[PDB]
């Protein structure tokens, strides 16, 4: 079989993860909590790196050198993923992936 299959129906084993946007993120993408569909194997790190794809507003803000980002809190079903996996946590269907902006701790 031939790969990208992000999509509903049919087999493709995409999941759909509701993905919180708040502060700066929540106005980028208009909306403060939407329902995506990417691949069950995708995890926080390809989320935030197909979002960028998308919004111009969160191109280089949502990753930093190949993980996250320094300052930015971003979660993972209410956990801040910044504490432990921010790029491959845990990420599985319904989920809730929330994110805030990095914020000036100095």
């Amino acid at each position: 079989g031939g790969g990208r299959d992000y999509k509903d129906d049919d087999d493709k084993g995409t999941m759909e993860l509701e993905l919180r946007f708040f502060a700066t993120f929540r106005e980028v993408v208009g909306q403060k909590s939407i329902y995506w569909r990417v691949d069950d194997d995708a995890t926080v790190g390809d989320v935030l790196r197909s979002l960028e794809a998308e919004y111009d507003g969160l191109a280089g803000r949502l990753i930093e050198d190949g993980e996250v980002k320094p300052h930015v809190n971003v979660l993972k079903n209410g956990r801040e993923v910044v504490h432990l996996d921010g790029m491959a946590t845990a990420l599985d269907d319904g989920d809730a992936v929330s994110v805030f902006p990095p914020v000036a701790g100095g």
